[PDB]
């Protein structure tokens, strides 16, 4: 796993220019491979070897799921402690459902693929848990392609992606349905461009709300593709059903947003 990875000398990069901000992530120019690359650095003023094994941790997993829809990674620098991967030019989900309405066939398959990227993982011997999935993560190429990126946390605002059972239960054990739910919440985001909870200033009443059921408020259905959006916004209400064992699988759920992007 970690064989293949190189390691970098910060003399091999240049124009660093900042895009994160956790860490900050910056495009950096590779001078010899004339090409771009991204690299998260250490966000303290001293890396100690807990950060240096967790982010080679990190790398490890990368590599380990490569595959078309998730970020490829190329290494680790230590001049600056960071971990360098692809550069991807559109950059996140986040920040693309923030910039300007986009048209339901792009959002349709932006799903789909994020979907796929998903069943990749879970399709691992044993499964990789993503734990971490929203639309920060959610990076997109210069053609609008999804790579799904974060594998920190792998196995704030985050309180919207976190699944019922994990607020009711003090340390339960984690599995795919945590990616479900969060899964469930990154649809909303796509069918609005919306950020989840936005509006509301008590955070714990909206936590304990959804132990009970309660979730970000169902969108209308769209005039341009009302079948397909009525059809997505019932899978998004199944993956964030709040018994675990109800919701779909990955399996499951990428035969369907298949579906949705067809013709
Ligand atoms: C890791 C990574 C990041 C990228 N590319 C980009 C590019 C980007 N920008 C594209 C250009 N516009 C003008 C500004 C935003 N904005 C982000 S915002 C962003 C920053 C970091 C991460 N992910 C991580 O931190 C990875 C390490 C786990 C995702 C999105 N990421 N390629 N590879
Ligand atoms: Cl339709």
């Amino acid at each position: 796993a970690l064989g293949l990875l190189r390691t970098f000398d910060a003399g091999e990069f240049a124009g660093w220019e900042k895009v994160g901000s956790f860490g900050q992530v910056y495009k950096v120019r590779h001078v010899h491979w004339k090409t771009w690359l991204a690299i998260k650095c250490s966000p303290s003023l001293h890396v100690d070897d807990r950060e240096r094994m967790e982010l080679l941790e990190e790398a490890k997993k990368m590599e380990m799921a490569k595959f078309r829809y998730i970020l490829p990674v190329y290494g680790i620098c230590q001049e600056p402690v960071g971990l360098v991967m692809e550069y991807m030019e559109t950059g996140s989900l986040e920040k693309l459902l923030a910039s300007e309405p986009l048209p339901w066939d792009l959002r349709f398959r932006i799903v789909h693929e994020t979907a796929v990227g998903m069943n990749f993982l879970h399709c691992m011997s044993p499964p990789l848990l993503h734990l971490n999935l929203k639309p920060a993560n959610i990076l997109l190429d210069a053609h609008y392609h999804v790579k799904i990126s974060d594998f920190g946390l792998a196995k704030f605002g985050t309180i919207a992606y976190l699944p019922p059972e994990r607020i009711r239960e003090k340390s339960r054990l984690f599995d795919t349905k945590h990616d479900v739910y969060s899964f469930a919440i990154v649809i909303w985001g796509v069918l609005t461009q919306k950020k989840p909870f936005a509006d509301e200033k008590n955070i714990l009443h909206i936590m304990m709300k959804v132990v009970k059921g309660h979730r970000p408020e169902l969108p209308p259905i769209c005039r341009p593709r009302p079948r397909a959006c009525a059809s997505l916004i019932g899978l998004m209400q199944r993956c964030w059903h709040a018994d675990p064992q109800v919701r779909p699988t990955f399996q499951e759920i990428t035969s369907e947003t298949e579906d949705l992007c067809e013709k």
